[PDB]
């Protein structure tokens, strides 16, 4: 399976966005975070962030930001791939999220979203 | 004829888009992939991808991504030029396809899209 | 708490924008500034600026400019994090402001904006 | 007069766009082409291209692409400045055009578009 | 006062735009120029331009171009800050003007625009 593509949430909408600058560990960083809803329902996995100079994948900051802004604007249905337990600074985690944003794919219907899905119920 | 312009599908619409970051073959990549429809017709050749650090043509990642995103927004008719059998990462190929996106042109009628047809 | 996130205003709207190039303190700079709406007044309050080559955070100039331009376009409610007493060029501070923009987050309701609170 | 500004078509609309990646003369290129209409009047001078690493002016690839995409979206009236007989790749010239795109200006009426005239 | 901010026109709209590539004084340049109106009337102070590799402030070419494009789209009321007597290529100044674009700020009423006044 595609490494780092095993945890996602499907058929959500990006309903909040944050962008900011922040000093961490002696490095000047940019970050953004997305907030999610599932139609009129609140979900448990509802926020995720990307940081330009930290994380498992530092590439693609601007392309990911522009993609997140696009879907916040359209309100379209998406699948968000994310990684747990990446941001470990507790004050950033409290303020924003611990999860790193990995990918954003579209859902053209209530039953199809683009991108890899887990093999089976146990992700063997 | 133009090398790598011999394989295309015309008058399709980009109806899905994926963008992500991913480690492939020991390298940090960005990729995007487009999903296609042709109205209500059943199509099998329906997904094409571009990767920033792999492929026959590594240039133009941002410009191709922004172009693909534009036509996803409009839903307009386009021609997709692509190359078969490029992606060798088995997990990536299974999730998307082996096809590399080469070019996107517009179609202004049922009978015309820009670019070569030979 | 997150350093530089202690001072903010919530559920505000950006009603004016400035972008320019300017020589300050012997350096060539770009800057932009946002003005915030107060009631029905035309004149903005609480202006905040970012400068490409000066400030506590020089990174993110283009992304912050594009974010500010976005919310000026939509008129949506946002929370703005900023730092007081940053710009020391007296002509610039008099013309625009002495505050430096740190972050912009959305407010999805009258009681919730993303980001940390005090 | 401004060199390379002597040949233009006025009050046209950009009604087609192409963007692709391509190996030409042994070098990796990006290119884009614009296709034109003139309302309902038949126009033969109807396609112009720009290439990132070839041409009389290599600068401004992304800005010219983004400008062309802008006018394709709006359908607004523009003047196109171009140079004939530029592209030496015969496969490219037959697929797209020989003409190099030099400038795009707007037209605010049927008689006025910005820029120099002959 | 802020150097280079003393000369401006207020409550204008950007009603034309030019973008092109051009060889000037032996250098390969990009430029753009803005055309203005003053509501229902013409204004004879016009055609302010920015050049990527010449001028008093060469930074911010892309951000100024994108900002100009934005106000051309919205038609919003703006103040333009500019510097007189900059461009010395006689063919360029005859086709456009000699004025270097310095800043664009918004106007929220018929009597207020952001930025300093004389
Ligand atoms: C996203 C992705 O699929 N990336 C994989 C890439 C791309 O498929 C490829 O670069 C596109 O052109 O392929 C990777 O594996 C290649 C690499 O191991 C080279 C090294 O020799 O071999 C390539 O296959 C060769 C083969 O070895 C030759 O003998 C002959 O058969 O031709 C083929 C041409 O493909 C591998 O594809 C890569 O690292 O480049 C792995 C990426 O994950
Ligand atoms: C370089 C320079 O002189 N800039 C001044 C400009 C120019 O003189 C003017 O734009 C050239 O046409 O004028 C500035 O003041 C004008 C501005 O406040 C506009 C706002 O709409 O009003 C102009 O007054 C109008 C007036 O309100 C009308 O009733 C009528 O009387 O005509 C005049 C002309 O339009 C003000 O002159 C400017 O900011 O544009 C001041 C600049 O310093
Ligand atoms: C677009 C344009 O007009 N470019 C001019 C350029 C600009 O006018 C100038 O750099 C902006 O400050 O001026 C050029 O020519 C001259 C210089 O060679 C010389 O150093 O000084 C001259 C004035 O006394 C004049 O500016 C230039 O910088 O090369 C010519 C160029 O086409
Ligand atoms: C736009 C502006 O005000 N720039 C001024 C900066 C900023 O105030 C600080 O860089 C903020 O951290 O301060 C200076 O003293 C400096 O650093 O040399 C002078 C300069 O003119």
């Amino acid at each position: 399976a595609m490494a780092d593509y095993d945890t996602y949430v499907s058929n959500v909408q990006i309903n909040n966005l944050s962008y900011g600058v922040y000093t961490s560990g002696g490095k000047e960083t940019q970050f953004f975070c997305i907030g999610l809803k599932h139609g009129s329902e609140a979900i448990s996995i509802n926020a995720m962030c990307k940081v330009d100079v930290y994380g498992n994948h530092k590439q693609g900051f601007d392309n990911m930001l522009n993609t997140a802004k696009y879907y916040y604007t359209t309100g379209g249905d998406v699948r968000i791939y994310y990684k747990e337990n990446v941001w470990r600074d507790p004050d950033f985690k409290s303020a924003f999220s611990s999860r790193e944003l990995i990918a954003i794919t579209t859902c053209s219907s209530s039953s199809y979203c683009m991108g890899p899905t887990v093999t089976n119920l146990e992700s063997d």
